[PDB]
């Protein structure tokens, strides 16, 4: 009874945090791959 | 015996009292174990 409510609130907080994490990852990985492709295509085009 | 009546009343009181004590212990122990398990499972799940 008091414990069910507690667990429910914890799960909700964790769901929001996973949401923020996905947002950050996208921006960092975007940059990394961007730079990689730039270096690659510039050199092949000569 | 002058004392026979006295002993019977003691017997009766003791029976009732044992009854009350069992009720209290259940409630206290319920709480204690409840809190313990909450702390344990929350941390393992995280």
């Amino acid at each position: 009874d008091p414990a069910k409510a507690a667990f429910d609130s914890l799960q909700a907080s964790a769901t929001e945090m996973i949401g923020y994490a996905w947002a950050m990852v996208v921006v960092i990985v975007g940059a990394t791959i961007g730079i990689k492709l730039f270096k690659k295509f510039t050199s092949k085009a000569s």
